[PDB]
């Protein structure tokens, strides 16, 4: 399973206008953790991005 880009994940946040703390609420993590996966400091697991889509689209 890919984990998604840092700019894929920055571009699916924007598109829905959410802010990095209410896109990591709504996978269960930190702000913290998702600004690291913005950053590419930490990839996103695939399941965590496959619920985010799910939850926003």
């Amino acid at each position: 399973s890919a984990t998604p880009d840092p700019a894929e994940i920055l571009t699916a946040r924007k598109a829905v206008g959410l802010s990095q703390t209410a896109a990591a609420a709504l996978v269960h993590s930190s702000l913290r953790t998702w600004q690291q996966w913005e950053a590419g400091d930490r990839r996103m697991h695939p399941g965590l991005w496959e619920l985010f889509l799910l939850k926003t689209q």
